[PDB]
């Protein structure tokens, strides 16, 4: 059935997704920091991706953006004058340069009427992240039933303590794969088509990487699964609890049944492995630790228990009760 846990699901979606208000005063910091590099590069645009941009954004969301410039220009001068800028018009934050790649990390607004723990992190020329965002924009206009399953999914991992990249756990990004590695490849019907693997798919290469996808929508037939959330999400658990292989398989878009070993790679961290849909050569998983793993799988499991189980009223809270 999951009649009751989809009715739940959507309760909890619209309590846990961004704000109108919310995202409007985010589009408005945007416009600031727009303002601010027109004074200093005119021919430099800013660009947001991310949970922002492709409509899967909790509250409070955090804000990534990406200058792009001529490649010509050095992106470490420009990036520094739009630091000593911002610091100027009353942002807070700091510069860095992890080896040649410079970024700007903002994290309050002391002025401008954005909040006292205001966050956006500001790249340079980082093309790839844009393009990983308009698959997943695509795929979030391609079904609607994407956006409330991928919120719910990233409130699951925060709750449980799984969602902590720094601390041996998985990226919110490397669950939003987990869900389309899921939709695309595991669930029969699927809910989505492979875009990148589409006959109709466009080569196009940036930064040594084909970042190809049919994006022509329109043409695209609607799904032939007709699940509800709640089962959406049931089949998720579960085969992330039971039936996915982490010491031998890869989370992968680049295969037309969805099957890659570690060993072809050459992945033998790669304790979870999750190749980037563009950006093949990076694992998504890497931050997981072995224990990490653990704690993932327990959850899974424990998720899946829960929707299974048979002892009524089933206690749907808890799967968003702190671990």
């Amino acid at each position: 059935s999951h009649k009751e846990f989809t009715k739940f699901c959507y309760e909890v979606y619209n309590e846990i997704k961004i704000s109108d208000k919310e995202f409007k005063e985010k589009r408005a910091a945007l416009d600031t920091l727009r303002l601010c590099l027109k004074r200093i590069s005119p021919d430099a645009e800013l660009v947001a991706f991310g949970s922002l941009e492709s409509g899967l954004a909790l509250k409070n969301s955090d804000m990534d953006l990406c200058v792009l410039m001529d490649s010509r220009v050095q992106s470490d001068t420009i990036a520094l004058q739009f630091y000593e800028e911002l610091i100027a018009e009353g942002f807070e934050g700091k510069f860095l340069q992890r080896a040649r790649i410079p970024i700007i990390k903002l994290t309050s607004d002391t002025k401008n009427g954005f909040g006292a723990s205001f966050q956006c992190d500001i790249g340079f020329n980082n093309r790839l992240a844009i393009h990983n965002t308009l698959l997943l924009s695509s795929y979030t206009k391609l079904d609607a039933r994407l956006k409330p399953m991928v919120l719910l999914v990233k409130h699951w991992a925060k709750r449980k303590q799984i969602n902590s990249p720094y601390f041996g756990t998985l990226s919110s990004y490397g669950y939003v794969l987990m869900v389309l590695y899921y939709l695309i490849h595991v669930i029969k019907p699927p809910v989505f088509p492979n875009l990148l693997l589409s006959p109709l798919k466009q080569e196009k290469i940036v930064d040594g990487f084909d970042v190809g996808f049919d994006d022509k929508l329109e043409d695209i037939p609607p799904s032939q699964n007709y699940s509800s959330l709640g089962s959406l999400l049931h089949g998720f658990f579960r085969f992330y609890a039971y039936k996915f292989e982490p010491r031998e398989k890869v989370v992968t878009f680049r295969r037309p049944d969805g099957y890659l070993t570690k060993q072809e790679k050459g992945w033998t961290r790669y304790i979870l492995a999750i190749e980037d849909p563009f950006e093949i050569s990076h694992n998504v998983g890497r931050t997981v630790s072995s224990s990490g793993l653990y704690r993932i799988r327990g959850e899974f499991m424990a998720a899946s228990r829960l929707l299974n189980s048979r002892s009524y009223p089933i206690p749907y809270d808890s799967l968003f009760e702190e671990a």
